[PDB]
């Protein structure tokens, strides 16, 4: 009696154009559709109910949908029209035609009470709209396509449609990890209409034996749940400490996350991440550049507060020009151990080029276990505006030419920095994979002092009420031009299908 | 349906002079109470021998909320009537002439009143119960230290759970506890001879999918299961690769373990770990010593194969004397960045003493987030006999003056090195805690390239068939004398209650 809806949908609720699908073929989505509509426990089949145009949109070879009772809602098509279109295969059910959705559901009760198990409404907008109006839909199986495409047909507005993009309810109980086919990111959600072996162990367990992110979500496949759960874990279980800043901190020690890079890109969705910032900083690092004015001048001000006259003096660096971070990250990457003078100097050929070494080892001997890059130079710390937070990274290639990367971070501002750090090293992994002819597989985040500032806790709690959106894809453009790590520009990247929730203001502790 | 509850030394010792052999173990008593009390209006019964009844302090006898039965021919029910004032709600103590009689009485006069029957000592009752074959389960507290005893729990098939020599197999192994300088743990042996319905179909298509360590053990509380499961995980899921050595490897990337240091010490038990080796190497590191002959001369040969004329030449270090590891681990700890000459040189005051800095920061500003030590100096790598494996560690103090330590290891020989590395940095944590007036809490192991050599897999599979024993305690002796990190000697340590399985020979891949 209670129907399910099954649908794939752009963020703007688009489902169709020109009586076809808006996107190229999404293989995994089709598998899912088939598997959800066919699978059943009994001589009980499922029924699929569809509109006339949806029936017409389907290629002849696939229609009628096999092993499923097909019902078409139409006032023009007759059952004989359909029977005449293609010969009924033995064992399959003869396609029914009904005048409306109510009629289709009556027919299912009247003529098929003992025959059908589940009822699926499978489009188009006519049927989705009616089903929601009648209030007979218990569950929505929604494939969220993260890219927008030209569409002329749309899934109707519904309470809970904030799962799709920014503006009885339908709340998500299931959010998968991000898939991709043909350069299209997407994921799967399910919404629900809302409004004496063990007996011997038991007594010993008994004596031996709160903030949660979107707790209604039971299957937490989306990899962003690692970040969301880490926020909750620190707030619930962390310890309140003082620190350098004078601001409060709640901290934990020794934390881990890992993000797939093969299908999509972990640009967190639960608040907008400053992508221009990640890209510009990483290119700056790669250059060995220590002049934060080069960032500031492009609208990336992340380093400004730590390179003021004031902050440099608090660090006993009176001789530093404003903007000079000293021998920080990129300097140690490209010139480890070289004698620093200032940000204006040519250091070409001084010290160890760790990045070159890593790349050359990846290209020639990828089973080597010493493919590390470090920014932590105890001899140079006092000369830096700030000791590095992300201080070491290690590369690994498997049997399939898949590249993984670990980064160790001594100090993790979970609220502000962590999302930015995830994106930064995930991007570096993409860039290195490309230049070494490898496939990016995984970014692995190892975290030391993992903390949330006290002045962030109330904003972070709001963030935890948001369900994640599918991750976008990052494409490297102009691959043919790009042969070395130094070749990348700010323009050779495309972020595809990024649909985050709004910015949340969070003040940087200087 | 009877269960035995007992605490026992590795040699099966239970008693001396009609008392317990050990000082009071608080957690064991909690456990005993909780197991025997926890349950309708149905109580548990405890059955005990006369001497056991006499051994118990009057304040605790009879055992509250439990039907007490004493097995004796000399003692009388009436004696207990007037021995002590009887509370309402509690059951009158019964006396029976034998264990068979106690069990008959339970059937005859307490058919439905009682749930579980517990035999609670002493050797008279344990022996009878095992002879009758009426015991289904053993609740055994394994005391890891040996004590003078005159009374022993009987030999039983499966008593190899206690020390090295119808069956009793362990189904439960807890983590290691300690009270009054006594390590112990808890085992249980068993006598042998539509929210989810909507999610279901989507989960089914998403999973399109075997070594296990002592699989009969269902509750896997012992922290050594992290190591055992990591072995299994690599063998099951790892990828076969070549490597530097020419030997096969099966590898994974990005692995984690963490070990409590507050109660006991993670010296793995499933094979004997070379403790003299860990202690001597760590002291050597702390000295800044780079002469492996100093280790070799004490019977610690771990560095010999990597400091031969042959190996040094394969590394293009002809000018190195045999035994000179170059500017490796301890050199970088105590003298980061100093110009190396040879192992005979005084480097006092050259480079950065990272260990001193960490300790001074712990003693003066323990909320600082830069308490790191690194051995990874890209400028010096080519001069080293071997690039360091354990390359970075970070310290952390919470609000309770508890010290935790993270160590990052780029390359992990799971078979040979890992157990040794766990012990090494856990020990360093103890030493640092003491000298900084802190309480050791936790060692956290972060692992990069995590591998098992192919020529170890056969031996590792044997290792996985062994149940872990309780972890020992490591005590620092002569605490009063020891005020700085340099003060420790090879003699200021005591390892208490270590009862590992036998050595397993595993060749070092050179
Ligand atoms: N991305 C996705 O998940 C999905 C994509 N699609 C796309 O959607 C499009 C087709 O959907 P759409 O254009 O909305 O057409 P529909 O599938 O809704 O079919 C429209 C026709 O069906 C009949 N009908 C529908 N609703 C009613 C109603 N309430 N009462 C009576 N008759 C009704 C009428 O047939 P008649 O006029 O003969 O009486 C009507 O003209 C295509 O582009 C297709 O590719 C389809 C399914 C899902
Ligand atoms: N570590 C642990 O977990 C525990 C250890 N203990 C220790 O054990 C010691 C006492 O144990 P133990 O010396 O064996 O004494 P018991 O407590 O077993 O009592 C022995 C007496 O019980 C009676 N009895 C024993 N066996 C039988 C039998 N098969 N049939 C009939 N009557 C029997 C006899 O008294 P009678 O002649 O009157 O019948 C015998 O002298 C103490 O040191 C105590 O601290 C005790 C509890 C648990
Ligand atoms: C990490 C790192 C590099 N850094 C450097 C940097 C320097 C000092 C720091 N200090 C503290 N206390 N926390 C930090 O995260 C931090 C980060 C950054 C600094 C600022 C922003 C920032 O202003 N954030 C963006 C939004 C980014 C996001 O969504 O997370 C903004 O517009 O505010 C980002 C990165
Ligand atoms: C890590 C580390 C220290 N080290 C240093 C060290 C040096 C080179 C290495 N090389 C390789 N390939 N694997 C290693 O584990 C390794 C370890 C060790 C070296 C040897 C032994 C050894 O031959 N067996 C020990 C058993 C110790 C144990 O139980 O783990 C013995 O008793 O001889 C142990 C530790
Ligand atoms: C190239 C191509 N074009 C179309 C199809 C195809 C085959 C069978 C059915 C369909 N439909 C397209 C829309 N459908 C659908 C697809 N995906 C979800 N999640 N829900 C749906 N209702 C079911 C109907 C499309 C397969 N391959
Ligand atoms: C100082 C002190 N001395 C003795 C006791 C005490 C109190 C009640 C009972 C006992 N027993 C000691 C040994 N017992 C026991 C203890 N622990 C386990 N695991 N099994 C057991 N059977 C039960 C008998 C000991 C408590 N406190
Ligand atoms: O890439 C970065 C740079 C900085 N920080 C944060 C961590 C701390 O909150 C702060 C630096 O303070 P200390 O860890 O140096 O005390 O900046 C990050 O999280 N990531
Ligand atoms: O403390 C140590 C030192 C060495 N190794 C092992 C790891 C590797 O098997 C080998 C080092 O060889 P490379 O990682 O340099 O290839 O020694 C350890 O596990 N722990």
């Amino acid at each position: 009696k209670p129907v399910c809806l099954v649908v794939a949908m752009t963020p703007k609720r688009g489902i169709g154009i020109n009586n076809g699908l808006p996107w190229p073929h999404l293989t995994t989505d089709f598998k899912h559709f088939s598997r959800v509509t066919k699978t059943t426990p009994a001589s009980r089949f499922n029924a699929v109910v569809m509109g006339r145009k949806t029936w017409e949109s389907m290629p002849r070879k696939f229609r009628p949908l096999v092993d499923r009772l097909n019902i078409v809602v139409s006032s023009s098509l007759k059952e004989e029209d359909i029977a005449a279109e293609k010969p009924q295969a033995e064992g399959q059910q003869r396609v029914r035609v009904c005048a409306s959705l109510p009629a289709a559901l009556s027919l299912l009760e009247e003529e098929y009470k003992d025959s059908v198990d589940q009822i699926f409404v499978v489009g188009g907008a006519g049927l989705y709209e009616a089903a929601l109006s009648l209030g007979v839909a218990s569950h929505l199986y929604i494939t969220r396509v993260a890219r927008e495409f030209p569409c002329d047909v749309f899934f109707p507005a519904f309470p809970g449609d904030d799962i799709l993009s920014n503006k009885a309810t339908y709340r998500p109980i299931f959010i998968s990890k991000t898939f991709s086919d043909n350069g299209v990111p997407y994921d799967f959600v399910v919404l629900e209409k809302r409004r004496s072996s063990a007996a011997a162990i038991a007594p010993v367990l008994a004596w031996m034996d709160l903030i949660r992110a979107v707790p209604h979500v039971h299957f937490r496949g989306h990899e962003e749940f690692q970040y969301l759960d880490l926020i909750a874990d620190i707030i619930n279980n962390g310890r309140t400490m003082d620190d350098r800043t004078g601001v409060g901190v709640i901290s934990k020690f020794g934390c881990t996350m890992r993000y797939s890079l093969d299908q999509a890109f972990p640009l967190l969705t639960t608040k907008r991440v400053f992508w221009k910032g990640v890209l510009e900083e990483l290119l700056w690092f790669i250059r060995g550049d220590t002049n934060a004015n080069h960032l500031s001048e492009k609208g990336v001000k992340i380093w400004d507060k730590n390179v003021t006259r004031e902050f440099l003096d608090s660090r006993n660096l009176p001789h530093r020009e404003v903007g000079d971070i000293g021998p920080g990250y990129g300097f140690q990457w490209r010139h480890f151990g070289a004698a620093y003078k200032d940000m204006h100097t040519d250091y070409t050929g001084q010290g160890v080029d760790q990045l070159k070494n890593v790349i050359q080892m990846l290209r020639t001997n990828p089973t080597d276990r010493r493919m590390l890059m470090t920014a932590w130079n105890p001899a140079a710390l006092d000369e830096m505006a700030l000791p590095p937070c992300h201080l070491l990274c290690q590369f690994y290639v498997n049997d399939q030419k898949e590249l993984s990367c670990i980064m160790y971070q001594r100090s993790c501002d979970v609220g502000l920095g962590v999302p930015f750090n995830i994106a930064s090293y995930s991007l570096l992994t993409l860039m290195v994979a490309h230049v070494c002819n490898l496939k990016p597989k995984e970014f692995i985040h190892f975290m030391g002092n993992t903390h949330v500032y006290t002045n962030h806790v109330e904003a972070l709690k709001e963030q935890l009420r948001r369900e994640p959106r599918p991750f976008p894809i990052v494409n490297i453009l102009n691959k043919e031009r790009i042969k070395e790590i130094d070749d990348f520009t700010a323009e050779d990247f495309e972020v595809v299908g990024y649909v985050p929730h709004g910015r949340i203001q969070m003040e940087m502790a200087v």
